[PDB]
C-alpha cells in the first residue's frame, strides 16, 4: 500500500535519523537539499548551511556515537502546497563520563516536494534545541 | 517603494516582533494563522497550537515585560513557492533577580502566503530555543 502525502513525509523523515544513526553518508545525500540550512547545537548557535558542514560529522564520527539510541516521540506533519512542516521530540540514550544519559530535542523539519529526489521529497531546514 | 516577496516577509516577521513587545494582540491575529504551532521555551517542552496558547500571555503580561528590549539579528530568508523560512537570531535584554541580563535565542519562522492576510502573509509554525 503506497503512502500518502504526509505519511509519506513521515516515513522519509524517518528513514533520515536511520541513515544518520548509522553513518550512511550516501543516504543521507538522498533526501537533505544540497543548500540545506539548520539550527543545531553542533552548529555553535548560528544558522549553518550546506552539506559540507553535515558531512564533517559524518567523516568525523566519535566516540561513542555507535552506543547512542536515537527515537522520535510525538510525529506530526502540517501540509501547506508542496511544503511539508514536520514535528517532534527526539530522545537519545547515551552514554557520559556520568554513565548512561537520556536526552530530549525539540525537533522542526522542513520538507520541500522535489520528484527529483528519490522519495520525492527533500530537506530544506531544520531546528534541533534541547531541552 | 513595494517590497518584493523575500523583503516582505521579513517586514512583516519585523513587525510581528513589534506587536508582541507592545502587547498588541489585535496585531499579532492580523499575522498569525489561527491554527500556529510552535515549540518554544513557554511551551514546556511540547508543540503548542492555535492562538488561545498565545493569548494568554497577552492576557497575563507579567512581572517586567515591559522592562525588555528584544532585538533580531542576522536574519534571512528562503523562498519555496509560497513558503518563505525566516531565520533569526533574537536577542533579548531584561532584568532578573540578579540584576539585568541578555539572552539570545534560534528562531525560525514559517511563513505562507495568504492574499486574505492583511500582509499577505500568515505565520504558520515557529521555533525558539534558548542558548
Amino acid at each position: 500500500v503506497p503512502a500518502g502525502p504526509a505519511k509519506a513525509v513521515l516515513e522519509v523523515n524517518d528513514e533520515l535519523l536511520k541513515a544518520v544513526a548509522s553513518g550512511d553518508w550516501d543516504a543521507y545525500t538522498t533526501m537533505v537539499d544540497p543548500n540545506v540550512t539548520c539550527f543545531e547545537p553542533e552548529a555553535a548557535g548560528v544558522l549553518a548551511k550546506g552539506l559540507a558542514f553535515h558531512k564533517f560529522f559524518f567523516d568525523n564520527r566519535s566516540p561513542n556515537a555507535d552506543k547512542m539510541k536515537t527515537t522520535l516521540h510525538d510525529p506530526a506533519v502540517q501540509m501547506f502546497g508542496d511544503t511539508a512542516i514536520v514535528t517532534a521530540l527526539r530522545v537519545v540514550q547515551f552514554v557520559a563520563d556520568d554513565g548512561p544519559k537520556t536526552t530530549r530535542y525539540e525537533e522542526t523539519r522542513v520538507w520541500v516536494k522535489d520528484a527529483a529526489f528519490k522519495f520525492g521529497w527533500k530537506l530544506v531546514h531544520f531546528h534541533r534545541s534541547g531541552a
